[PDB]
């Protein structure tokens, strides 16, 4: 670990996983030995994917998540490094395994069959977070997971900010991506709040417009609420009450959708961290995420 | 001539242990997962080493951290890797494996990395004098036949006391592999190959395929829980009942266990009948355990 200049990095707090994905002709019959058409060993997870996108955009970035030593962590660490991601903030667990999965994509019908391996590795805690020196970060993005612990992380950033001049304040964003009640208290934190179409739909909202208008009362004064709605583009709503929208930039053919949401989030953060307007950041997010949809993985999203 | 050589594949097996076989389009949580060194010839080496037999492995490997895991695993077992055909181009093959805990059924989705297979030229470089037995996992047929001819030629310039015993495994039902029938003192033919050729039992497959073997060879056919059979030059059919564990939890590498145990028993001077029983016994014990430890 080298010298990191003060206020230089974008930190993403969240999950990492190893997805081994095999493309097959037909679904394997039990007890057989078959040859797949293609196989990919892919690093995944929301905060993890956002870090890859930030590095490709030209931002110094860091990942903070829980990992346990082992073969899976070795591959994942080498993959983060291959993507220029700073792993120095990883919270190494003394017991357990790093999450991984085996996925089979049937070419004949596009069906995804997944076998998850999760040893319920302890999440990043408020005590893990207090030990971090915040000065090297200009932006902190939190993937909503263990809400009561994450609220303490958010309150610690808020206390740091109170004692800083405006140019030295750390910008904060949160993502509420899973429809779990406990996460809904995170709407009340951060400068930028991302709400997924899936959470919006589970809350009974039928469009990005309904979601923003219906959830804006849950956000902090002055915060921007953002909701991507796949092929319908994305919307943002700020304190001025003006609903902002950008149309989608669909690829010629959609090849890979995992994790186009994470590419959108990382692109919005990047553009806002560069001093661009909410409208400009929305458009940039739609452009990059839309481009990612027609590409396998993250190469060439530029 | 004190080591046993196995020529074939070394594969990283990513294993998921499930309570029931996954239904298509489902998302399930497995009981447990592990990385295990696989590949047929590679698994036979693991078994030969636990049986106490000095052994060596010969197959293609590409450098990296996965190869570092495979190599350190070979070395931990005490398998000699000095003959590994190290590549500069490609990556190590890996497979996604499902093991059903309710019956021990194993389902393998192999990723073949187009790694160049071991050639006749790579084998010519092998100093045959250190080996008492050479087993070849059938893959690139024409190249393997030249390796077999090289062992045959070596044997002609040796007394019957210093002759290298040869075994061949025809596991995949691929036409090219049927010439290997063919060569060697012992020919292992899978139930899978036998069924594809229209045979319904190990005995019917042995009578139907004995014409294809070289003079004085022994043809061996394992048939899972029906046990295993063998046929030698005397025309006498030999059978061994299986040794099923009360709870079959992992049959991954059970076939490799049977092959290595038969080879070991025969390399020790036991009869074909005794070697068959031994193969069934060790493979059966393996079936009731996860992996290879405790087969003793
Ligand atoms: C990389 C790694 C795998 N398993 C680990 N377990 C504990 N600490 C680690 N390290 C030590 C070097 C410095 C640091 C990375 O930047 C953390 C690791
Ligand atoms: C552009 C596109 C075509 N088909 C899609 N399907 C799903 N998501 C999409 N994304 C990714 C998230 C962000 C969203 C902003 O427009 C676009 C697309
Ligand atoms: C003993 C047993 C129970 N269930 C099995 N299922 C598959 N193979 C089996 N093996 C291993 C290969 C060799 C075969 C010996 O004839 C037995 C078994």
């Amino acid at each position: 670990s080298g010298l990191v200049p003060r206020g230089s990095q974008i930190l993403c707090v969240g999950l990492v996983v190893l997805d081994v994905i095999s493309l097959v002709d037909k679904y394997p019959k039990e007890d057989s030995e078959i040859r797949c058409l293609s196989q990919r060993w892919q690093r995944g997870g929301n905060a993890s994917n956002s870090c890859t996108v930030l590095s490709l955009l030209g931002a110094p970035c860091a990942f903070m998540g829980s990992m346990a030593p082992g073969h899976v962590a070795d591959f994942l660490v080498a993959d983060f490094r291959r993507r220029g991601v700073d792993v120095s903030q990883v919270a190494w667990q003394s017991k357990g395994d790093t999450p991984s999965s085996c996925c089979i994509i049937n070419n004949s019908n596009g069906n995804r069959t997944i076998v998850l391996h999760d040893t319920s590795l302890p999440d990043v805690s408020a005590t893990d977070f207090e030990k971090v020196d915040l000065t090297q970060f200009k932006w902190i993005h939190i993937e909503g997971r263990n809400a009561s612990e994450q609220v303490k992380m958010l309150q610690r950033i808020d206390a740091h900010n109170t004692r800083q001049p405006p140019e030295q304040k750390i910008r904060v964003s949160v993502e509420v991506e899973k429809p779990r009640e406990e996460l809904f208290q995170l709407f009340g934190y951060g400068d930028v709040v991302f709400v997924s179409k899936d959470v919006a739909k589970h809350l009974g909202f039928q469009s990005a417009e309904e979601a923003l208008r219906g959830l804006y009362g849950r956000v902090r004064k002055g915060a921007v609420l953002v909701c991507a709605w796949a092929e319908e583009g994305a919307d943002a709503l700020g304190p001025d009450g003006k609903l902002l929208h950008s149309d989608a930039f669909p690829p010629p053919r959609v090849v890979d959708t995992l994790g186009a949401g994470d590419t959108f989030n990382a692109s919005v953060i990047f553009s806002l961290s560069q001093g661009r307007s909410v409208q400009e950041a929305l458009r940039f997010g739609c452009q990059v995420a839309g481009k990612k949809c027609g590409l396998q993985g993250f190469d060439g999203i530029v």
